[PDB]
């Protein structure tokens, strides 16, 4: 049936989450956040595949990384105007480490895709090639999330009231 | 450190529940619903005010009764291009209580809107003004509701596509 990666599809689901609670008109970082929430999704639809399922893993991780890319360079540029002290150093933080982590991703992703559909890999090799996956996949949901939440607040100081600004405008919350 | 009206949010949410399950896109029924679910969540809050939330609460209600004719006048249209009587008459039956319930939301949030801060008006007379409010609110987020319903219907039997009509496509669900 429909065999898909618990622990990668609830990271995205949280990352989707996070992001959902404001629109992207104005904030192409929340767009982006919607767009690897997205992709993770798929991804975790992907480690359960056969060798046919390899370039679509591969070229997954690809397109995750450029909207890693995307939310690091506009998070920077939110940074070089964030006037307050210990706001842009959290920022400055995660932009640091975002980078690193996509760029492990698509190593992962790569090294599962080889063993996909491959009957003379052991099973725990391919066990743990995986669960590394699966643990740098949840670290760069999380560090998203976060550089969602340290933008925002880097929003309520600016600096020259001029230059760059992201819209954080939320979409309407109903309890559930 | 801040109220809503619990009755009025829940019918405001269970309108926005039923428009976003299909896209805005060709859709202008779908867009008014969405936007009226979204100005009576608002109202919820401003029921519960001071005096700087009269002029709010008023805006409020004028904006409510324009998406609600938008909604009638786009029905009314998507009822005449269909062909089975008896959805074309469950949707101009239900479509045509609309402005007369806009109209007495825009009548007795007015009503409330005079009374709040006021501190020279009875209790009972300040709770029954809330609930009166409260019942038509939901009276008519339930319209719209059975209105959408309604125009989803009346597009299945449409006039050998003859004039312009909605675009009834079920937004993806995401996962
Ligand atoms: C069952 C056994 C089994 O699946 O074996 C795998 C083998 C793949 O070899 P295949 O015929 O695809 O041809 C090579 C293979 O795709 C390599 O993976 C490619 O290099 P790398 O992988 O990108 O480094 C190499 O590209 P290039 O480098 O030569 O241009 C290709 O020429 O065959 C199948 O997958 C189809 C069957
Ligand atoms: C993004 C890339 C993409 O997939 O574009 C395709 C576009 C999607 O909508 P598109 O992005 O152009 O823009 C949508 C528009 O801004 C709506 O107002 C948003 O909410 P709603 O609609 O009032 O609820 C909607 O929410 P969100 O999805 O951005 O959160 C926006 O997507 O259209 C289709 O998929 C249907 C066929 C055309």
């Amino acid at each position: 049936g429909e065999v898909i990666n618990q622990p990668m599809m609830m990271a995205a689901r949280q990352l989707h989450d996070e992001a959902r609670k404001w629109s992207s008109k104005g904030n192409d970082i929340i767009a982006a956040a919607k767009r690897m929430a997205l992709l993770m999704a798929e991804m975790s639809r992907l480690v359960r595949g056969g060798s046919g399922t390899k370039r679509a893993l591969i070229q997954c991780a690809k397109d995750i990384a450029k909207a890693s890319d995307e939310v690091t360079r506009l998070a920077k540029e939110v940074a070089k105007q964030c006037t307050d002290k210990r706001i842009r150093t959290n920022l400055l933080q995660v932009c640091e480490r975002i980078p690193t982590i996509s760029t492990q991703l698509k190593i992962l992703s790569t090294v599962k895709a080889t063993m996909l559909g491959r009957t003379n890999i052991s099973d725990e090799e391919s066990e743990q090639a995986t669960e590394m996956l699966v643990h740098n996949a949840q670290n760069l949901m999380q560090s998203v999330k976060e550089t969602v939440r340290e933008a925002e607040a880097a929003s309520i100081k600016i600096r020259t009231d001029a230059g760059f600004t992201l819209r954080w405008v939320a979409k309407t919350p109903w309890y559930q």
